[PDB]
């Protein structure tokens, strides 16, 4: 037998980053860019992304204003706060009046989407919905639902309804794991959610998080392949963040930089993509939404659930600051944007085609 030794490691990484910039986007390569740890490649995979978002989305980031109108859900994913098993959480429903004027009032502060999200609630479904997107799509904005995973016959009525897009983050492409942390579901349910909202003709949005319990770097691999296999309209991505009141709570939390690795292998995945810079991504680092917008995200959703409701959406801790008003967040997008030297889009910000 003879040696086998291993290449160095900066020759390794700068063909890693080559084997990126000429589009070979092999299992081992991605796996590899995951796993090196050196600070110049990272930033160097950072540069490249950020290279790729300027020349197939622009400087425009997009602002998606996000109502989180009720935190009731009936399921009980391991990692959520709002999981039905957390007793130790106020639960809040808004009225259909409360959703559409807080909406009016984010769209005369400029944004050009509502996002509405929400635990899997059966109170609204499917009729209250339907009414609230019709009001809303009458002001002049994209509509974008978030409400998790319902029958086809409701994705339809809210088509019907004028909504544009949906986004429902696929959380774990693994399918033992995502069946452990997701214990009322399945992964083939997610992804036939997924199926049936692009085949309706929504602008749809899938994504992970970064670091759940039990989830390894091949995952991650497998997650950025799920991504690139569906060529999804938008890709939500951030780290998980423990919860006290989960049987998560103990677990470690999602990596910073992982997982703003995952939006950079994201954007050269799918250049044209909307990628957002997670509430979770600015949770987790001071500024961290910032630098994922230097990494290849171009999309920002300020946090526009109104009091007393806001601190109540406790998807993981930190997610919301009462320190301030519940209209400061546009306008504090909007100067984060102007500090980038970025522009706030101009349009509805949906997804384009041209990248190739
Ligand atoms: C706070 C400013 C000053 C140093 C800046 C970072 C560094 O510049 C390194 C790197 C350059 C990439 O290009 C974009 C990402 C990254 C992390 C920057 C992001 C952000 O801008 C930082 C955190
Ligand atoms: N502990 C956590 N850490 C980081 N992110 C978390 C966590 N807990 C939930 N989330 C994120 O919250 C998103 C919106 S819930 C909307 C709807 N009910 C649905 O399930 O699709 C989910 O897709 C998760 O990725
Ligand atoms: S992630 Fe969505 S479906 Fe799961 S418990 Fe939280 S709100 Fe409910
Ligand atoms: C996303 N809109
Ligand atoms: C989500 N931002
Ligand atoms: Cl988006
Ligand atoms: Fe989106």
């Amino acid at each position: 037998m003879w040696s086998h030794p291993q290449f160095e490691k900066a020759s390794t990484g700068r063909e890693i980053l080559e084997k990126l910039e000429r589009r070979e986007f092999t299992r081992e390569v991605l796996k590899e860019a995951l796993s090196i740890n050196d600070r110049g490649f990272n930033e160097a995979l950072f540069k490249l992304a950020d290279e790729i978002r300027r020349k197939y989305v622009g400087d425009e980031v997009h602002i998606r204003a996000i109502i989180e109108f009720s935190n009731v859900c009936r399921k009980n994913c391991l990692y959520c706060g709002l999981r039905r098993d957390n007793k130790n959480l106020k639960r809040y429903r808004m009225t259909p009046e409360e959703i559409v004027e807080r909406a009016r009032l984010a769209v005369q502060f400029g944004a050009k989407t509502i996002v509405l999200q929400s635990g899997e609630d059966p109170y609204y479904m499917p009729d209250v919905i339907s009414d609230i997107v019709k009001e809303i799509k009458k002001m002049g904005v994209a509509v974008t639902l978030s409400l998790g995973e319902w029958p086809r016959e409701y994705y339809e009525k809210w088509k019907e309804a004028g909504a544009d897009r949906y986004l429902l983050r696929h959380e774990t492409a693994n399918p033992v794991l995502h069946r452990k942390l997701r214990p009322d579901t399945s992964f083939e349910n997610r992804l036939n959610c997924l199926l049936t909202l692009k085949e309706l003709g929504y602008e749809t949005g899938a994504g992970s998080m970064v670091g759940l319990p039990g989830q390894t770097i091949d995952d991650l691999v497998d997650d950025l392949l799920f991504l690139k296999e569906h060529d999804f309209d938008m890709v939500g991505i951030g780290p998980f963040i423990p919860h006290p009141d989960t049987p998560l709570a103990n677990e470690k939390k999602g990596d910073f930089t992982l997982t703003l690795k995952m939006v950079a292998l994201t954007r050269i995945l799918l250049p044209d993509s909307n990628i957002p810079a997670t509430t979770a991504m600015g949770t987790i680092v001071p500024g961290g939404r910032e630098i994922t917008l230097r990494c290849g995200a171009n999309v920002i959703m300020p946090n526009w659930t109104p009091s007393p409701y806001r601190q109540l959406y406790q998807l993981y801790p930190g997610k919301i600051s009462v320190f301030e008003k519940d209209t400061a967040s546009i306008p504090s997008v909007m100067k984060m944007i102007e500090l980038l030297g970025r522009k706030p889009g101009r349009d509805w910000g949906g997804r384009k085609r041209v990248f190739e």
